[PDB]
């Protein structure tokens, strides 16, 4: 499988980490991309897409990288199995909620529960793993 994400003080980056983690420890292998450094065509064969971005204002995603690469794939998309994962601060999760209907808007079937965790996960951690255990369960 394969996890793309932004992370601009490496909180997202943490959770990315993490969710491989756990995929990995279901006994399944899975690689962590950086959304500069990420291949569509490579990206598109994939079951799975799991996807991270923090939270940027106002409540959107990072416009520079992630924003562009969501537009991209937008089209190609339809029917996919998409997991969201994401750092936020002081919101209540609103830029998740609609990144969200946005993949579903595509025809993505988003397979979990989205998981989001207040900067560091820290004590989040275990939480970050199960997610990735879910995943590796779809
Ligand atoms: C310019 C900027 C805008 C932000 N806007 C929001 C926001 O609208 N809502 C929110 O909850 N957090 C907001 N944050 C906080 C980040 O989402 C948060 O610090 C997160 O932990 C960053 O994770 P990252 O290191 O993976 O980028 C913003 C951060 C920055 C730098």
């Amino acid at each position: 499988m394969k996890i793309v994400y932004w992370s601009g003080t490496g909180n997202t980056e943490k959770m990315a980490e993490l969710i491989a983690k756990g995929i990995i420890e279901s006994g399944k292998d899975v690689n962590t991309i950086n959304v500069s450094d990420v291949n569509i065509d490579e990206l598109l064969n994939e079951d799975i897409l799991i996807l991270g971005c923090s939270a940027m204002d106002d409540e959107v995603l990072e416009e520079s990288e992630f924003e562009p690469f969501i537009e991209e794939i937008s089209t190609k998309i339809s029917g996919k199995k998409v997991a969201l994962f994401g750092s936020y601060g002081w919101g209540d999760g609103k830029w998740m909620r609609d990144f969200e209907e946005r993949m579903n808007g595509y025809g993505c079937v988003v397979v979990e529960t989205p998981l989001i965790v207040q900067n560091e996960p820290d004590e989040a951690e275990q939480d970050c793993i199960e997610f990735g255990k879910k995943i590796a369960n779809i």
